[PDB]
């Protein structure tokens, strides 16, 4: 029966050192709760960066996976499977776009959007071959490929990682005058932006930012790519975070909770005039659109809809933020978020930091992760109930006030 | 009860047109066989580009997936799960490298290898920041990211897809004098190469090519990255295709059959002096190393070992190629491959092509895919038996000789 310490040391030996995780070794998860190898129980306040919006191992999603794995799991796209088309019709009708392109990981959805933007740039907009530019916001995080780190302003992402992808320009987040300036160049094909920046520390832009982005993109014939990989699927209290301002992006990226954490599924949504710039043989993925992922994804979306999780995230979010704001201003300097995507900023000294807070939260039965040594994310599954939420808030209060 | 035609038309409407698949709509798979929605039974001679080496829905691998999905599926790498370390110890000991870095898709494993090569280049070799070059072989295929298409010589991969990643140089495959010439530049960090090129049409290099590559890489202080995503895990009749020449690459990429097609799992293997150039916070993936994928991967490897599939692939491969060589030289111009990774080249006219052959193979109960209009791949699951193989060969003979 391996201990928590055994688990840590074994990984140190045989695995890459590309992470420094919070020292907790989990073996079971159900709904809002996680259990470690010692049998200790925890509130999950990370939800695997929104991948388990439905709670850990939601029985509807598990039943879909169990049913389909006995039938067929992977043919490759060399042939048709019977599930993919059913999934495609369902998701396209739900989000109201003509088409979906299926992939596996969030970064793959991002790479696909970049490819679409360029191909649309050259074939429709009329940009001269390989002059196409994509604009990004500072603080952006969309993954770990050579392309994705090329748009990052985080030195931990890019430093040491070889020459960078050309054609990627960076402007400040939440800055309409900067976007307006950037879009004067007719060689800009697109702007990719997160409606709230997750990894940057739940950076919520000013009211009107999303409608301003939509207006500028349309005016200058530029694609608006919304990365809703973390913000989508009910986490902020709507189907999409862009719904708060009734904004329709050209391209929508989804991932994470698209499978309830059971399978790496991601999706790129857009209309025919953009989607069909990519011809047969010009893009894909071995596992993209496989029948098992598709069955899981259908069930995952059905859960979000059936259980009205968006409404729940909105209602409980307000409660969470209001209670967090009662913590002393000397210790917690800001509270931010929408729905159940939230964070606090702590008054870090050399004595005390976000890591130390998260260690004590763990000791008191709640799992959260810091994102810069002063930021702590609070993001439980959307299936959490009010009494469960208030019990969690009591843990958070006990912990913060115990210093 | 949707028909095959319904399935095709539904995808045409709601899905991207990034594929033109063989018109067959599958709903069930078990071992070597696939069933379409009409109930027709087929030999799978593609094996999802080697992802289902173990056969479709292998019960040992399915049982691992079913057992673990009830426990825990995804925590993210913000915390530890109990499975990952067990998987890491197992795979590292099996292939005899210090460490593994887990990812999901084949292209992600490739991106990771490129990142390692660059970081090792700058930090160990002493290359000036962002002068690091990676060399690739013409005909290479490692995925569909902006980086991956940047090394491709296939216009269908790269054309229309925006400016390219700098620092990627291309030489002819199976060409030691060319490698020797390329490696004169001290800014080369690595050479990435497939031991047999899969997507290029099962291009088998000359005997001694792999040992020559190893010798040149060592001499010029350059990393040898072997992409065994398709060739690895028993498909060619050894654990790794590089085993045929007793060659130890610096970095080994694995994917596909690493999960038996049940889950997108991929792996990057290397020793500490390379692996540890990447520090905590500098690389990762949401789903990489999740407990469900790990349980599946352990079971998938155990199958390959337990059932001696490598030995089986070697024995049956010889039989397959010898029988294929009996087809008239006027109609089939070449037979090539190792183990159960094989292909034929047909004497394409304007009357007749690889697509037409694969349509008739399907009609006669065997599923294969063409790769250039003159090349047809023959790659059944490694669990196939001799009598099953000979029955398949009879289908292939009937089809070819029916024109
Ligand atoms: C908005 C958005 N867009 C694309 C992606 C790429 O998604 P993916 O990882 O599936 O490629 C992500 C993933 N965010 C992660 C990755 C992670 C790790 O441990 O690697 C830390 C974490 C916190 O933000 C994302 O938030
Ligand atoms: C040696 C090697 N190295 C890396 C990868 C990337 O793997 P991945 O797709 O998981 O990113 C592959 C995948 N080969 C595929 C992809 C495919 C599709 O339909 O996309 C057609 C097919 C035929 O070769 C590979 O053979």
């Amino acid at each position: 029966p391996p201990t928590s310490d055994d688990i840590f040391e074994r990984e140190y030996k045989y695995g890459a050192h590309n992470y420094h995780p919070l020292p907790v070794a989990l073996e079971r998860g159900k709904g809002i709760y996680l259990w470690d190898v010692e049998g200790r129980k925890y509130f999950d306040f990370l939800s695997s960066y929104s991948a388990v919006n439905q709670g850990h191992c939601h029985p509807k999603i598990v039943n879909a996976l169990k049913s389909q794995v006995d039938k067929l799991t992977l043919t490759s796209r060399a042939f048709y499977n019977n599930v993919l088309g059913e999934y495609e019709e369902y998701i396209t009708k739900l989000f109201n776009y003509h088409k979906v392109l299926p992939m596996n990981t969030g970064v793959e959805a991002g790479e696909t959007a970049c490819k679409l933007a360029r191909k649309w740039g050259y074939t429709v907009k009329g940009i001269q071959k390989y002059k196409a530019k994509i604009v990004f916001a500072a603080g952006n995080f969309w993954g770990r490929t050579l392309s994705a780190i090329s748009s990052s302003t985080d030195p931990t992402s890019y430093d040491g990682f070889g020459p960078f992808m050309p054609g990627f320009d960076i402007i400040p987040y939440n800055d309409l005058p900067a976007l307006e300036r950037a879009l004067q160049d007719p060689n800009v094909a697109a702007f990719m932006v997160e409606p709230i920046q997750g990894e940057a520390g739940v950076v919520v832009p000013d009211p009107g930012y999303l409608m301003g982005v939509r207006e500028l993109c349309t005016r200058h014939q530029v694609l608006f790519i919304a990365d809703e990989i973390q913000t989508g699927l009910a986490r902020t209290g709507r189907w999409l975070a862009v719904d708060y301002e009734n904004v329709r992006p050209d391209i929508v990226l989804l991932g994470k909770a698209l499978s309830g954490g059971l399978y790496p599924v991601s999706a790129v949504l857009c209309d025919d005039d953009i989607m069909l710039t990519i011809k047969p043989g010009e893009h894909g993925s071995t596992y993209g659109g496989n029948p098992l992922g598709c069955r899981v994804a259908i069930a995952a979306l059905e859960v979000l809809e059936e259980e009205n999780l968006a409404e729940n995230a909105d209602k409980l979010g307000i409660i969470l933020r209001n209670e967090l704001m009662k913590l002393p201003s000397d210790v917690v300097t800001a509270v931010r978020g929408k729905g159940l995507l939230n964070a606090i900023v702590i008054k870090e000294t050399k004595d005390w930091d976000a890591w130390k807070v998260c260690l004590r939260l763990r000791d008191n039965g709640l799992l959260a992760k810091p994102t810069h040594g002063d930021i702590i994310r609070f993001a439980p599954p959307l299936v959490i109930k009010e009494d469960e939420l208030r019990e969690s808030i009591e843990i958070i209060n006990k912990t913060i006030l115990s210093f």
